[PDB]
């Protein structure tokens, strides 16, 4: 197919306009005075949304050229939407302000791998330098606090998170759900997380999270490796028959021919997916018969003189809701055997004493944490289902946020923590005067987001930026009040972990598309 | 496909114009002077209607951007009715003024989120001021005139549900059914509810509330878990043979799966709908004998020796009509015998006594209230067809609205409930200015209802308002005779929930679109 | 009165707790207040300095205090004598906002096609 | 009229548009192995001209704001042109050099202000460079070679000039009329020159040059501060009978009466303008009286005894033709008592051995040599009057251009210097990025002269550049000969002025475009 060719500024102007059109589109809903977009999900009723991904994702352009700066930009976002989530906007605020400094440096012609050059010592330099300044992140009122902050200063999530996490312990596993009415609820069930996910992409639904989630799937438990279609027919045509969703647990699989078998015969029929055994060895078949018994299965084992063939509908197991994505599992609640479930515990946790070797004794502690931690279920209370939808992606942005504190800590909000890392580096110089005004043009980019946090409010951003400037440490500006003073006695915490990745991809992809010199596609016909 | 973007006042103008083409569709109807809207349908013969509902459900702009704002308060209206099944028109009116005195608000300057913030703190006060100013309803006459107000002030509509429901009692189930004729009837027969719907949406009929329902049905009476539509082949060609629908109730269904296959094999020669089981356990046993001998069948199961395949004719169940909805099914009617349904009576009546138990004899009385108390059907007399769906529509109205009035008693209507509980709530504030005009904002939406009613009159919307404003208590105004008076004395009577549901829906969704920025549309082309 | 605008941003920074009886006369005291920093921010402008810095500089700064455009240094304004004559600041105000009022409340505009 | 009115970029664009086409016309033909450019002409063939004034002067485009782009570097140039007699398309070339990179620079979105200080800077900088790299035009050679560039390579322009300041002296005043015919010729009058110009301005001379001129001028000469202007009334009388104008020198003139009469009851019959005279006092009174004689006159006073009321048209002084600016004046050729004037020359010579104070010293030896010869009168030749004017007119040209040359010495031309003093100042920088980009537009411009030279060649500009950056002093390339060599021994050299001006201007226009913001013109 023909294709059109642009050069030089002609080109890179064409880049910056749908780079400005992307970043304007997410930057209006930063801070706690950004506000929300509505999305043309036009199958059905628009979505109201704050979360500046999915905003990204939606935007795309008409004008080929300007549609290919917009293309490159919403990668920034979706990266920065992996790495626990939070700090979308962010990114992609830091993104357009690299890419417009850089150039403008590009236009007075300073050679642009030198700029992108400049500009990753910078960055390489301020991650450093966050790393030193974050805060550990231990008692639950500051987790509290971060959950408040990335709920958009929504207390009642920031309570139920912090009350969760400290029920289930910092490590155990939550997740949320659509509200059974206008309340919000936490409570626990009797769930597991393990360390494997789906095994092709095409099992990919619903959720653009790159997930895939099940209700009421059939649980299969095997210890074969699936060398061909041939081993899962039997398996396919009984839960085919069950007519409702299914669960491939098994040692190996040609997800290839896998995949062909699922678009011949899962066009319309069931949702079925397939993921890795959990461990290996002693420690695959430990988790596959726990997962039976939480499931209320069998193992499928020829050591028991069972197999795939003869796999009945209660071989299989069964979950009530599972949701899983390209690298982990959890079973939300099994059907299971209450009873016998708590008596393992008891069982396994005993081993644990037997097995008094350092590493036995660990993958038995990890089996009585697994089980009886269970797992927390957030319900997310709301009227109507547009407000549903809304509360629930401010509720993943709390637990995402949460994690990534008690992970790496947390740094002064507000855009505070670039800042000051900024202001720290203003002695670091390049080999040469291209790659020097690179690191000035990283450094002045890191103000952005504060800037646009108060611009949103409608305050002089330039008058608070220089004031927060002339502070120093944890002094910044509190968006939602307009009063100066310490954030973190404020609690207005962001997660280190977060505010590190934001920039580290902005960084990332900005640098590159400034060496853009030329752009071929597709003529416009 | 392209996207076109619009960001500030540019999106809001396109939204509310929007919300107001939905709007002034809908609003017409208010009232008892309200008038009828004319809906084209593709099959034939328009639909004259009064129901906000089935007007919000059609309109649909061309222009990208006003449709966004249609289709999202659509959503408003149709929560209201699946919510109450009455008071659309009024939630539809208070979301409409809220949307637009909040986007007056925003053009002052105003924080959008704060304006939320303050609705929907002004909207929990008056929730519970409603709750408290309510007054229970149990009176005949207050049930009747709650109906006929519901009815459009039929009285006819209004004595005949009074009279079902004190026959049939407050709590049996009553359906209402095409009319025979000009005269409207009420019968009462032994028909029968238990508490599940369509397992599949598949099986929705042609009736625009989405719901399966089969003249004559035979009803499969399976105890028994399928395995697959195979099981039903045979069954399924006797059905055929017959040319009448079939009612799959079965323990389990493999809906998935056999829904989807049972469409694809009938392509509407045959129509079949799957249900669960009534209850679980022996409850499933037990319930589903005596629906059988009902219904005049036999259990399908080893205590009769019958399996799925061996259901004759006679040993499925005949019914002259079943209503399956989302979450409940109801047997019109059994052939049974009465003679075989007052035996079945005495015999388990009997059995009260040997299971007097708590639990034990709590079922035993479900079932009698199940079995004795009968179905009221409401035969909907009406002259021709526009007219006779015109009216059926105002008769599930009045039902919705009568078995709600019960739940939660009555306010007065005519929207003076609104009016009165904004007035008290004249001293609440917020925590800072805007959400003090965002509380101002709800409370002046809430006369809207009682404007509207008024304009429709013709009369003199802002007189009308002042003069019940100035008035106290259930003073109101008499919208059919154009007299200000106690509203309880003239009947007036509104459910509670149907109000409290239309407020809380109506903020809800309007509360985000106040917060909008940014549109993300397909381009037109 | 101190030139260069100051004196209208002075006085209009003095203002701000004004308001009227309802929200619309509000948003009518907020329009007149924002206009008043207009002109300063312009000669700012047009400086190519950052205007929002230099108003709220003056706005801090009492009294006299202001920006001198020629030197690009802040000072007392009447000491530099960059100094306008009260009666034009109130004229161009006065006659600013008659334009303004008078514009708002027409409703219908005549002319040859 | 409804007016077109646009805004930011929207100007940017259409004046870089607007001056890209100028410049390219006029560029092509900058130097001496210069472009041709057929400028059609309706009336029949078009003239092939490798002259890029006229091209400039006849460039009007279509659009109105490309119009506005060519038309401001057109008046620029030309501005240039008349501070010194050459540079239009130099400045041209400059100018647009200049405004593409700071119209580039503004629309990638630096401060437009920086730049216009960052320019400034620059330019600044060459200036003084240039002025130091000046040395004297000292030599009739020099004259003669400046007149020759001047004059797009004619040397017969060249000699004619250099003769002539060899007769007059470099400050002597050179004027040029038309000619006898096919031969071209000079000679030398006793007119008179002194640094003073009207007092009121409305004298202005039928052309628009600025000057009043005046043909048969008759001369009053008193020194008195005359106010009422009553006594003048016969001497009008007279001078109406004779209809030729009147030159007044005074100490002080009542123009509110006089310029008021010369402007309403003199209708173009006569004409009259009204002077100081230089010095003061009796450096005053002496000047007068040596002007009167020259122009066969006397001195007129209440003090003489023998006033306006009286003085006849003998008393005056006369001249063949005056000239007068709004600086200096100049009397062509007093009729005069020549052989006694001859006679006071020698006695004003002996004032020299009688004056004691130095003012007056210095009056003596200035004006002995001003007397002296004190005209010369170029006279032009052609075979055909369409060569006539031609000739005369680039003479003209050279003659201004020589002016300049003797004020403020010569740099080598060929754009050698421009080079010269931009790679001098490559160290320089500015207060921030954007003024640093302004000082690299500045000094990336003034190479543009040089390659352009050598690119109308066809010659590969870059090598001859760098050949002349590495080399020093005045080494530069010969467009006419394609030798290197030093400039100054071709007498390949540029009268500074012509270079500064160039600049400057250039510099100026940029200026103004850069922070042009707004644009009005008609639909
Ligand atoms: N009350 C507040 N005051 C100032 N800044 C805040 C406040 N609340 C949140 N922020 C800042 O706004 C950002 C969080 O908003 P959000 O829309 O979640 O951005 P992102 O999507 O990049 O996480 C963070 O930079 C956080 O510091
Ligand atoms: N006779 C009456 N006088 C005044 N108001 C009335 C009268 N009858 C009904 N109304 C009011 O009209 C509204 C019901 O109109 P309807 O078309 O059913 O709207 P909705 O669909 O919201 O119930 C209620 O507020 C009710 O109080
Ligand atoms: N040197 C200066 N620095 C700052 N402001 C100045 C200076 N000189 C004049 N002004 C201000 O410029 C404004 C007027 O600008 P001008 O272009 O003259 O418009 P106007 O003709 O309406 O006065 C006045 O407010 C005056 O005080
Ligand atoms: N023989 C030559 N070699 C190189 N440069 C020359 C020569 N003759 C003239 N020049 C240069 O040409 C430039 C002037 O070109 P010209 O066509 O006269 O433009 P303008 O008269 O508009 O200034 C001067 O820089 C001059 O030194
Ligand atoms: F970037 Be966010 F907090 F969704
Ligand atoms: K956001
Ligand atoms: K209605
Ligand atoms: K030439
Ligand atoms: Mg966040
Ligand atoms: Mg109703
Ligand atoms: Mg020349």
């Amino acid at each position: 197919a023909a294709k059109d060719v642009k050069f030089g500024n002609d080109a890179r102007v064409k880049m910056l306009r749908g780079v400005n059109v992307l970043a304007d589109a997410v930057k209006v809903t930063l801070g706690p005075k950004g506000r929300n977009v509505v999305l043309d999900k036009s199958f059905g009723a628009p979505t109201i949304t704050k979360d500046g991904v999915s905003v990204a994702r939606e935007i795309e352009l008409e004008d080929k050229f300007e549609n290919m700066g917009a293309q490159m930009v919403k990668e920034v976002a979706s990266k920065a939407n992996d790495a626990a989530g939070d700090g979308t906007t962010t990114a992609t605020v830091l993104a357009q302000a690299i890419i417009t400094e850089g150039l403008k440096a590009v236009a007075a012609g300073m050679n642009p791998m030198d700029l992108k050059r400049g500009i990753d010592k910078a960055v390489t330099a301020a991650v450093e330098e966050l790393k030193a300044l974050s805060v550990p992140c231990s008692d639950s009122k500051a987790i509290a606090q971060v959950g408040t902050i990335s709920a958009n200063s929504d207390e009642t999530v920031g309570k139920l998170i912090a009350e969760a996490m400290d029920k289930v312990g910092k490590e155990g596993v939550i997740t949320v759900e659509d509200g059974t009415g206008l309340q919000d609820e936490l409570d626990v069930v009797e769930g597991m997380q393990f360390d494997r996910g789906y095994l092709s992409p095409y099992f990919i639904n619903k959720p653009e999270t790159g997930a895939v989630e099940l209700e009421s799937p059939f649980i299969l438990l095997a210890d074969k490796k699936i060398s061909n279609i041939r081993e899962m027919l039997p398996v396919l045509e009984a839960v085919a028959k069950a007519g409702k969703p299914l669960l491939i647990i098994a040692e190996d699989v040609e997800g290839e021919a896998l995949a062909t078998l699922v678009v011949n015969t899962m066009r319309g029929i069931v949702k079925v997916a397939a993921v890795k055994a959990p461990g290996f060895g002693d420690r695959r078949k430990a988790m596959l018969q726990d997962i039976a018994t939480l499931t209320g299965g069998t193992v499928i084992s020829e050591e028991i003189g069972m197999e795939l063939e003869k796999a009945t509908l209660e071989d299989l197991g069964q979950a009530k809701r599972v949701v899983i994505n390209k690298d982990t599992t959890t079973i939300i609640d099994g059907v299971g055997e209450e009873a016998a479930i708590q008596g393992r515990v008891a069982q396994i946790r005993q081993q644990i004493e037997e097995a008094t070797s350092d590493y036995d004794r660990e993958k038995l502690q990890e089996r009585v944490a697994k089980l009886a931690g269970g797992v927390a279920v957030i319900k997310v209370g709301a009227a109507t289902e547009v407000e549903m939808k809304e509360k629930k992606a401010r509720v993943e942005d709390a637990l995402h946020a949460t994690r990534a504190a008690v992970e790496e800590g947390v740094v002064a909000g507000g855009g505070v923590a670039l800042i000051r890392v900024a202001s720290k580096l203003a002695d670091l110089r390049g080999q040469n005067e291209d790659q020097n005004v690179g690191i000035k043009v990283a450094l002045r980019a890191m103000e952005a987001p504060l800037r646009q946090i108060v611009l949103n409010c409608g305050e002089e951003p330039s008058v608070v930026a220089n004031t927060v400037k002339g502070g120093d440490g944890n002094y910044g500006y509190n968006a939602a009040t307009e009063e100066y003073g310490n954030m973190i006695d404020m609690g207005i915490l962001d997660p280190t972990k977060v505010t590190r990745s934001a920039l580290q991809y902005a960084a990332s992809v900005a640098g590159l598309m400034i060496t853009t010199e030329c752009m071929v596609t597709d003529l416009p016909k």
